[PDB]
């Protein structure tokens, strides 16, 4: 006996748009439905609940941990824990790894993971306890500085993206035509209703009527490659990157139930997906969105797994630049890739999106009743994150 | 097979006061010190680390994942990962906990892991997104609002304090006593030179003059019992727990160098201990500081150990009302407790406490022999977090 | 020798919606409309102006001396002078008064005078020099603090609205009846044309497509007694005033362009009318709303005229509570204040209101053939202000 | 008869440095001491006072019209009337002939008349109410953008100061020559006791201490000339005006009590001079130092003086450029000219200046035995203001 971990259930809330949908709802309120949500998909109590990990980038104002506003929100008892954490753009994966661990050592029975962001709630701030004697100054946007930015070069991730473009000789049309295929396919499942087990509806609060929310908003209808080859180049003036193949600024919160096989079976579950290897490597910062290559690479080798072996991947777009050099380096068969579409469609709410790929994913795998399955995603400052997942 | 993590080699910086010798000193700089500090000590090189993890609870402004800010700026290679992670007060040592867990699962062999906090450095913030038609609005202390405050029912940390001087009807004497207790015994070991192992030296790079700083400058120097009785009480107008009774604002980082007990025999490196367990449990938030009872409970029972096995005990002090509620609980000898003083006189830098205080107990369980130890740090919003260590 | 001041033209930018036609469009920019205006009705050059004065009370963040920002805008040479000035309400028609006496006493022949406001790019503000050490502090919207709140007694204008409800005993229905007759005078007066005549278009420059601004866009079409009815108070909570029987918050600018009456035969102008008398006078903070009855007489009296020698008047209407109480007090017939509605409908941008008003006055009393006319407003820190004009 | 106007009397505070004295004192408490004064210093009772008249730049937080505020503390009746106005750094001497014209046209009795500013009080502000979707953005400090930025070319003061260094070839030396001379002076005179008069103590009310301040803390003693030559310019990196030779940012209020010639004489009041003229004029933005010129000239015509005629002389000294080549141009006697020193040495209250000044001028006038004497300013944006002053 290794320890051999399960997804008993999972969980989204629709991704909304920048200062849409969940405008002004904070990422705590998401969280606290998901776990909610989990829970009841798992025919879990959230008694039994031991803690919660919420992989969150942008978390200022919110108050002490938002992952513990979640979980109290969502009824798990004062006895359990919960934590955050913060792997950037991979943390709503890494989140789930490192609640799979919990459980491997024994520390844990019962554990929902997965992460949470609210862009559009993110504050804007500055540093003013020695004071500004005299003069100007600015007020920061956090999302920016500590969401999309490099720390160490200080350009947006989307100059990496560009880096990443020369490198690998992608053109304008190649992207371009990234963009709409994410966008039309996005559309598509959709419409069929292929976005409806996953989702959780979100019922937003309000003084005038509660509104419910269940679809993805920031999914664009009919998008036409002219839609996407009349943009400027966003970062640089004879650049490539746009903000029409590149994903945006959204607000999710996505997330999975995790025990033991066995306790699975003791409990009757018919689990999403047997947790079959992770793993996290490091690039270089300039070229970030290469992440998955190695990544993806070594979660493989650690399953015993061949590229081919595969027969559903979600590999996170973050820009259409990377997400080509990533499925050109892979080799894999860009036909069992992002098939609901992507992020440049679905949008790419920091903290959730792991959990949210990872979510689309395992309900697609269980639909088209697809044995093995790899989620992957870039990260800022130069990381990957990937994790396979195999049918029970 | 059951795997065993031993700490190679720690360190952290001394603890700088409110806006004081850390003032405008980013988090990850603190950090990047104590990297290398715990490779230097331990005769391990930065190529060689697979991962960092750092607890950090205050990032806003800094700029994307200070962790990796840190692992870099240590030369800590582009391949290896970083992340950050915020489980309040408790992070800086469950950051350990979750770095042993890395080498336990056999997805790292060498993991740096703690904290690093820089209250000082912590900005005002508003969301500002959706604007703000009229009326006045707060810029946010984001210090308080996310690292000092109870989320749920609003208040400071000082009122849960208040709840357990109620609880356990400690007197304000009495409170006072520890108080004044806690500064003699840090000035005692500052003095006679036990914080110098500890202590990695940081240059705090200037302008007209670097200023190495290598003292924890929080502790108050020949601390009378009338300078404590004299304050007026902080957060209820008539009862217990004041300024003096309470833990400070404050900046620094500490951290561990882990490895299995298999690879630091190989290296011929002599550990400061290994990890024999760890539990994290949580309490109800109104009394977040009786954290400690069940954590070390759980922690201890989890090792096959009795109370009285302890040799050493680092219990951190947040307020003195939670440290002799703990303290009467558990039972345990208090003169084998902060031994080297605590918190109240050594500060609480949030993110990095519990690093700090595992610093302080690993040391000091070198220093005088002990076979037996264990850390353990009450967290806001209600838990506790707890670590036994066994001497080699 | 006894002077003789003539308006020879005037004209006011259409009153814009808080936040609405005119929301990012500074108040100097609608002050300068308006100076040319007056300058090209008047058929006098740019450069024959000496002085320009413009009432203006929330100039914070608009850069140096927004009056003379204006009036080089609009052309007036270097080599003539400007200045601003604050009597709060009624800066606009006191600016016009100031006027009058710098051609009375020798020091200059050609004045344009009025007020201008943007309520909505008045910013919020914090004294943040001293630094903020530790703790929330509040950014404060200079629209409320510096234009709507009471220095003396720290509540709003709305609640010295209430006062002077309960002192004259005016009921919500008498108050409502006045909010619904002064909607539906302006809404007849606007689609009648008879607003055309004083207002001067105003370009709002754009980036995608320029917009002429003409037409009044807070009188609310329609206005019934039933909506009126159904609103709730707005300051006080079982009170009477509401947002339906109060003005608004609004942004526009109206000017006036004055020289002797000889000056004015010179040229071949012809008028729009001669001051003969102006005057203001304070009261109680408490009662502000009371101010134009002291006022009103003060100006009949210097003017050496009776009150039933009136043909026409225009009373700004702060509050349905104290417009309905000055009328009652001085008992000039109702059928000949407020022809064409009042604030209630059109707004009250602060600063230009008193110049606003003389406007609708001044061309009502060209348009009906009245001889008489008065001009009044209520100011709040408890004064009045008021100016009798007669037709050539 | 004639409009005889006379300045019954006249009282100053000290003036404050910047951030100093008077950092936490808003300007209509230093505006209420003086008009308190004004009245005693008459022996004239505040219910006699008809309206006060105070110029004040830098309002921004203070609540609604400071004016009235300053006037109510002071104990000026509700039956009065008060406002302010901005000439900008004319706007303290332009109210005091604004208030004699309140008198000369027979609107007003008693008049008091003068200037403001804090300043040190002047708020960071920004426009919000759109709110800021994306980005970074300033916060802007008002003293600066609203007070000592030309809101044309865009530029500080200095520049402009500059501009005319250029024009009049007055170099390095010689402007640093006119600093150290306007020290000496100003130090001179404070020891001799030359401002006492003048000056009215105003009461810093503290918590852990009340302060009386009664001494111009912005005056240097002992100032060298090398001192002053080893500064580095301010505003041209390689310009010539500095610190050291330009006025200072500062705090202070300063007015006059004003009634006809014939009332004076009625309540046995000994005056301290007649209001004989004034003029106010336009000049080259780019050039604002040199409005003391023509505002001066026309000033001498209205009087029917020559500028011999002059036997005391106050020239605000905004900086030692723009000051040189007003008395270059002018030709007066340099030895009559800020006898006591001036603004460089003083301090510059922006709204407050032109009524410091005018003090230090009727109070030396008395002292010396000078018959006819002239106050005079520059203004930012390009203007003049300036009054001649004749001793009965």
């Amino acid at each position: 006996s290794t320890p051999s971990i399960v997804i008993a259930s999972a969980a989204r809330t629709a991704v909304g748009s920048f200062n849409g949908a969940f405008a002004n709802t904070p990422a705590h309120e998401l969280g606290a439905t998901v776990i909610s949500a989990v829970l009841e998909r798992a025919g879990v109590a959230a008694g039994e609940v031991n803690e919660v990990i919420l992989g969150q980038v942008l978390p200022a104002g919110e108050g002490a941990n938002p992952a513990r506003q979640a979980a109290m929100k969502a009824g798990v008892p004062q006895e359990a824990t919960a934590w955050g954490m913060n792997q950037l753009c991979g943390s709503g994966l890494r989140a789930v790894a490192l609640g799979m661990q919990q459980i491997a050592t024994g520390d844990a029975s019962i554990i929902v993971a997965g992460g949470m962001e609210s862009m559009s709630m993110a504050p804007h701030c500055a540093h003013l306890r020695g004071g500004v004697k005299m003069g100007d100054f600015k007020m920061i946007d956090t999302m920016i500085k500590d969401g999309l930015t490099d720390a160490f070069y200080g350009y947006h991730m989307g100059t990496t993206a560009e880096n990443v473009a020369k490198q690998w000789q992608l053109s304008r049309d190649e992207q371009d035509a990234f963009a709409v295929a994410s966008q039309n396919k996005a559309e598509a499942a959709q419409k069929d209703g292929r976005f409806k087990d996953e989702i959780v509806p979100f019922i937003v609060k309000g003084r005038k009527g509660d509104i419910t929310v269940d679809a993805d908003e920031y999914i664009r209808h009919g998008a036409t490659l002219d839609s996407m080859a009349k943009l400027r180049p966003a970062f640089d003036k004879e650049g490539t990157v746009t903000a029409g193949n590149a994903s945006g600024l959204n607000d999710g919160a996505a997330a999975a139930l995790l025990m033991s096989e066995a306790e699975a079976s003791r409990r009757g579950i018919q689990p999403l997906g047997r947790i079959v290897s992770w793993a996290t490597v490091g690039v270089d910062p300039k070229v970030m969105g290469t992440g998955p290559i190695p990544a993806s690479r070594k979660a493989l080798e650690r399953a015993g797994w061949k590229i081919g072996d595969l027969d559903l991947v979600e590999a996170n777009e973050a820009f259409a630049a990377q997400a080509c050099a990533v499925n050109k380096d892979l080799g894999w068969d860009p036909s069992i890739v992002n098939v609901n579409g992507g992020a440049i469609a679905i949008g790419h709410p920091i903290g959730a999106s792991g959990a949210r790929i990872l979510n689309t994913l395992l309900f697609e795998m269980k639909r088209r009743g697809a044995r093995k399955g790899l989620a992957t995603l870039c990260i800022g400052g130069g990381m990957g994150v990937a994790m396979c997942i195999e049918s029970l």
